[PDB]
């Protein structure tokens, strides 16, 4: 079978050279990849990502899972069965602090989770974990609050 | 602030006992805890205010799929006053959906823990999934590796 | 082959209980298990010399865990590879560093050859907050900052 | 106090650029880092010539191939950590004959976070290679690729 592994952090966590790092390891051992977002292919429904895999593929590569469509999680599932491993790197919540659906739902299957933090753009540390509006800045929990 | 772990996997997965591990490291730094099952047994998550007071520095819940997702904002408040929160919870049904309560907290998570069983059809420490077979040896639930599943399931 | 997962923390960090968590789950699972500690699967055979444990470890036993392993000779470390290299897996519980902040060598060469590494933190003893990585001094967990205070 | 993370595992489980995604997210958010092997990035001989690079300025350290450095680099990070700088080291874990690599085991005993990275290994190829194997050059395999190769 595949393995799911999902990097998830807030904005600025560097979540999309984390995801790039594993594609990197993968065309090192030269095994066959397909990179998705939403030298990747750009799609708008996850049914579309069948069409640049071939029997050959070994690593499925998706970044900004959480503006795909939930539909993401039967197809990843898919994938992990036919024993591709898949990779996706997404928001876990919004600005607002709520979920991300397509993440949490790739969450809830991931056989790994990788939590990335960023900077705090008020304080400074290497702790900030959520996402803030006004632009976007990522903050930490503290920071968070008393920014609004 | 707090922080929040999330302990998750399948059934038989050892995720009770982990939260415990979390549970004494408090206890022994004479920390004042809070710990609920669906240990305070509540039916709803607005019922573990009336058990946490102003020094409890901990809060521990099981089985965290049975309760309704207003969860995700009872620890979100948790968090902001500075309490620690560990949940455990299974992360998918035997039928491979994701229990939404499980899901929302793994979003909010600080920090999240994937436990593995062992297959109880090919004997490897890698079970991942739970599935439901007859059970007239020992329906009944069974931890199994994805490969394993497919092949029963 | 085999895959090693170490556990490492201050004391007070909850490693035992990590490790038990281990065990139990094997258990569940019907795999045999051997149990072992150093002298300083329900039995937890307490044994001097790491080279003790093929004594107690059968064809088909399928895990091995090992507690306090800072106490154990370095030689350990050969015998968990040999331990990997047919099948089993292997599970250590130790401190990483002594009370002055110097590595605890047998625990060092285990984290090295570790699949999996799991760090634990203990609740500060000056400080109240989960955040300890350090062990002082009676001993006493305490974080970076608090161990700096103190001495 | 400063934080350290260890990044380990065989050639080609994609440790240096693993450090580097620390830089990136660090430089980005604004903060002073000083980066050596044996921004600013410096090569240098001795741990002990980090010193003269650190300004009261610094909050992140990096330092790859940590395997060839002097053991002696256990105490440098500490005092970096002790002085509020966070501290991210990657190296190798193993020698080609799995004999630990000092220097890393004791940054790895040092460390609060510790990252174990994989390869695709080189002979069956699977996302599941811990081990580097001299063939002369060096592959990444699985431990039973290694015994099956020796
Ligand atoms: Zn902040
Ligand atoms: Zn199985
Ligand atoms: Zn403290
Ligand atoms: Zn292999």
């Amino acid at each position: 079978s595949g393995k799911l592994t999902v990097i998830t952090g807030p904005m600025y966590s560097g979540k999309t050279t984390e995801l790039l790092s594993f594609v990197e390891i993968y065309k090192l051992g030269k095994k066959k990849v397909a990179v998705f977002k939403p030298e990747a292919h750009v799609i708008e429904r996850p049914e579309e990502m069948r069409k640049y895999i071939e029997e050959d593929t070994r690593g499925v590569f998706i970044d900004e899972v959480q503006f795909f469509n939930p539909s993401l999680f039967e197809v990843v599932k898919d994938l992990l069965d036919r024993g591709i491993d898949v990779f996706c790197a997404g928001l876990d919540l919004t600005h607002k602090q709520n979920p991300f659906e397509t993440t949490a739902l790739l969450l809830s299957l991931a056989d790994t989770v990788i939590k990335k933090k960023a900077v705090c753009h008020r304080c400074g540390e290497y702790n900030a974990t959520l996402t803030l509006k006004v632009k976007y800045i990522a903050v930490c929990r503290d920071c968070y609050n008393t920014l609004k």
